């Protein structure tokens, strides 16, 4: 019993802890995603609106 | 220990998922933020323009 829980709570911990951090880093991708398209498409506004 | 293994392990990765949902909420209003400073920039140059 002592060693199934030193091994089940390492386990369980450091799986736990690699996606966590794993999922806000994919979180920051669509955050930069996010950025930049409306980055993108507030300058095509512009220049649409200028040619206008 | 398999009681504390798996309620830490679940309680990270529902702290991932909020945190990634509150991030991507911050991106949101950034592009409203920037879109809208967009939108009056070029509402201020065509309206000068046409008027000259």
């Amino acid at each position: 019993d002592l060693d199934l829980a030193k091994a089940s709570a390492t386990d369980q911990l450091k799986k736990a802890k690699a996606e966590a951090q794993v999922i806000i880093e994919q979180a920051n991708k669509r955050r930069s995603q996010i950025l930049d398209e409306a980055k993108a498409e507030a300058e095509q506004e512009r220049t649409k609106i200028v040619a206008q």
